């Protein structure tokens, strides 16, 4: 039998420095993990031990901190070269910086293939990416082949900005095809490389035939099979075993997010290409493991232009910037609003005749803003300055809400009012007023929303059965603050960008800010 | 006695091309007015049958026209060599585009002195600019020498973007030892020229000792001496005799604005310089009048650019911009808040620690909305889409006014709502409620308004007493519509920016837009 340790990451979102255990910044150095320095000692350590190796990634590289920020994806190239990676996937934030912020940095640095087979491009945009990712690579391992088969979710085009040109096909009958055409060409062992998320990698291994192990990414899917290393908390067994509809059994692999833990899967393989046996776990990549001395001091020398980078004026503001606590977790708050305006900017995409934009509403708790920002240092503002304000690591996420959820929500946000709590919301697209002389739970008295479905945008009631588009910190959407009901009632969540980075994108598209406090919420 | 004519030019504000008798684009070729080739046509016939000319502008040939978005004052550069002007003063708006843009296209490419007395600079930017404007200048005419010493308004800095390095002095201070010292050099004619005010320009002709002729400009202001010939009604007599402090008689002039007349000024000075006698009147620069035909073929040429400009993209809308009379006159119309928030960002400038900015507030008539701008052309916003919007010409002016003279614009608004007139204001920093229920002059309910005196915007009521500061089309500045109380209560008025090329810089900044109804307006 022929066995082949499969290595596999997801969703590192530009963790190229080692993390505290919750993914945001190192602080206590000796309780550390991740990184790329770490990921370098243990993946040269299995391939010491075992023959057949490869180290795949299933997308989502771009986008999570300053890294991405300053190189633009030449830090994804380098250091997925240093650790020479096999092949990775299209996930849906290699496009936050267009196809051309794509080619550039990536497909053209790569000395690995990039796959997805379910992207087509038309017109003179087909000729110059022709060939730069590919549907699937053969690959040599030892005296064998495997093929791998890329896949990005479908529904790229709402969650970055892949442009016009592009189009995302749906994934299973893209696949059909290719692995059908593998089979033809003595290809007998396929790997399902792609970044669609959970559900979708578990129809893939049923419904894909020939497709023998599927490793996906996207929904930032933990499992395990015993007791799990850490504070997270396995969705299933790992492998996640699917029956296909011709009756094999297919291992479904995810590795969580922001290169924590390294998968580790040992695939056995008759000489026909069928999986005799599967099994493995994911390595949480903690400080036991020593930070490879070489990689470590590459990260800090390309650490300097991001130090520098840190203190340059994004922007100006002429206005105090209000952070303050007594401010934002009491009523509205100019900084919340700002920062709200920033999370919807950065949420236009392509439209529909259908709508102006997929999206117009959003919420901030107003405990997640740390700091103000003093406007007379002639105005400026710096990447450090909103690193003080939004110092938590997270993203702001896209949801899908019901009404009635939203209308819990807020009553949450003001069902302790007068105490300082975090809970309490500031907002975008969304005019709220509160009576405080009810009762917790029935304190809000009006709720208008945006509209999205119409070409003038324009506020009307909330309604309790209809189906909301909010974007918010993930914080929130994990149901943080005492808001089960959002984890609980929400309909859909895909992680989006850096907090940090969408407004200090908004802050650089508009150089010179006046965020007012305008009546988004008022008391009665 | 040594007679000397004095043509003078104020405030053309980019009206190379001929004109309607309102200024605003030529339609009827035979009735139209102004322009360079006709005010050529005129110099040249007065040069050949007086020995001894000035022609001196008072300043403000920046902004007004498309001619000046493209050519930046390249063009008035090169107009103004081509008619041979002796002179010119600054005026607040050769400062539209920073000193930066006042010194490449004019400073350096004008073959006549630049003059202002009362503007100093500091730093490394003194180095720069050292010599480029001038105190004065001696000038030789005829076997004689006049001194011509400029002045600019102290309010500059409200009125365009002068930056922070240069100082605005007291005109009467800064020009009384210039006068002095040109006396001390044997120089026995002087005349002041610049750009303050009528106002202004009077108390200099009382205070300043040894000005023998004041050439205003800035206030727009038509002298006549008899029966006017055109629609402009006289403030005063041409010239305007002001009894100095000395006890002599100094005639102050002005020729009203947009190249529609040619002042025309003649004065007897005696052999120690006095004025002896004064005596004239501004030219109707009318169809009677041909246009050069070199001056018109070479401004045919220039046109080229211009009209290539007005089909570019300047920026895209993802919004249905609603412009329609059955939105704009009956509610808030989201090309009214458009508009509005351009005219606000338009007024940005040097801010205090008192004040975040100087102003806050904006009103427009919706019957001044002319057009919508659809969004299904990929989102593409033109300049000749903007014309389409406004298409009258005219400019986003500065006025005070006390809240009660606001409150009676407000009632103004609604008084006969329903008729689809064109009185019904759009806003921005206002928040208005009606009541319509109520009698015409007490359906205004609610009005709150965008603080300036603060650190964070936000609204309070308005306040009888205050006065604020209010940006608004010259249309209303002037009592059209009916609301003669702006026009009789103001407290200040100062001409601004050309209306389209207002809009048309913002939404280049903005570089994508989407404006929302938001409730600025509402009916109770
Ligand atoms: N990751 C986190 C952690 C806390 N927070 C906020 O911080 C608040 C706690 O801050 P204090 O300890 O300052 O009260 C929480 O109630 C929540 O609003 C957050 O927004 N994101
Ligand atoms: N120079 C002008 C002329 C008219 N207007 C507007 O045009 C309106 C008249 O338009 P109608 O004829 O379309 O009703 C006026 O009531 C006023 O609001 C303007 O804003 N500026
Ligand atoms: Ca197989
Ligand atoms: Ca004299
Ligand atoms: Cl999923
Ligand atoms: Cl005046
Ligand atoms: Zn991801
Ligand atoms: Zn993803
Ligand atoms: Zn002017
Ligand atoms: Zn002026």
């Amino acid at each position: 039998p022929w066995e082949l340790t499969i290595l596999h990451t997801n969703d590192v979102h530009s963790r190229l420095e080692q993390t505290s255990e919750d993914s945001s910044k190192c602080v206590d150095a000796s309780r550390c993990m991740g990184g790329v320095a770490r990921l370098f000692t243990k993946v040269q350590q299995i391939r010491r031990a075992e023959p057949n190796v490869l180290l795949l990634d299933a997308g989502d590289q771009y986008q999570g901190t300053i890294w991405f920020t300053v190189y633009k994806g030449a830090e994804v190239a380098h250091f997925m070269n240093a650790l020479r990676y096999d092949a990775m996937a299209l996930g849906n934030h290699e496009f936050d910086n267009g196809v051309e912020g794509l080619i550039e940095p990536l497909l053209k640095e790569a000395k690995f293939p990039i796959l997805s087979a379910n992207i087509s491009a038309s017109g003179p945009l087909a000729s110059q990416i022709s060939g730069l990712y590919l549907p699937y690579k053969v690959l040599p391992v030892g005296d064998e082949v495997v093929g791998i088969v890329g896949y990005t979710s479908k529904e790229t085009p709402f969650l970055s900005n892949p442009g016009t040109n592009l189009v995302f096909e749906d994934e299973i009958t893209a696949l059909q095809p290719e692995v059908d055409k593998l089979k033809t060409l003595n290809v007998n062992k396929i790997i399902a490389l792609g970044h669609s998320g959970f559900e979708m990698d578990k129809l893939i291994a049923q419904k894909v035939r020939g497709v023998d192990v599927v490793v996906g990414g996207h929904s930032n899917t933990f499992l395990y099979t015993g007791n799990p290393p850490s504070k997270e908390v396995p969705a299933g067994k790992y492998p996640f075993i699917v029956t296909s509809d011709d009756g094999r059994k297919v291992p479904v692999v995810q590795a969580y997010a922001f290169g924590k833990y390294l998968g580790y899967l040992k695939i056995e393989f008759d000489e026909r290409g069928n999986v005799i046996s599967s099994h493995g776990n994911p390595i949480l990549l903690d400080s036991s493991i020593p930070e490879d001395p070489s990689i470590k001091a590459d990260i800090n020398k390309w650490r300097i232009k991001l130090d520098d980078y840190s203190t340059q004026e994004l922007g100006k503001t002429i206005v105090y910037l209000d952070g303050s606590s007594q401010s934002c977790r009491f009523r509205e708050c100019n900084m919340g609003n700002l920062i709200c305006d920033a999370m919807i900017n950065n949420n236009l995409r392509h439209a529909d005749e259908m709508f102006w934009n997929h999206v117009s509403m959003c919420i901030l708790n107003g405990g997640g803003i740390r700091s103000p920002i003093d406007e007379r240092n002639d105005g400026t503002i710096t990447w450090e300055n909103l690193a003080a304000v939004l110092p938590f690591g997270g993203t702001f996420d896209l949801v899908q809400l019901k009404g009635s959820t939203l209308k819990k929500a807020f009553e949450h946000s003001v069902h302790r009012y007068g105490q300082s709590t975090g809970e309490f919301l500031q907002v975008g697209g969304i005019h709220v007023v509160y009576d405080l002389s009810r009762k917790p739970g029935d304190r809000v008295v009006k709720l208008d929303v945006l509209c999205t479905s119409c070409r003038v945008p324009s506020y009307d009631p909330l309604k309790m059965d209809e189906v909301y588009k909010v974007i918010l910190p993930n914080f929130l959407a994990n149901g943080g603050d005492g808001f089960q009901m959002i984890k609980d009632e929400l309909l859909r969540h895909d992680s989006g960008d850096q907090d940090i980075n969408v407004v200090s994108t908004y802050i650089s598209k508009m150089k010179v800010i006046y965020p007012a406090v305008e009546g988004r919420i008022k008391f009665s």
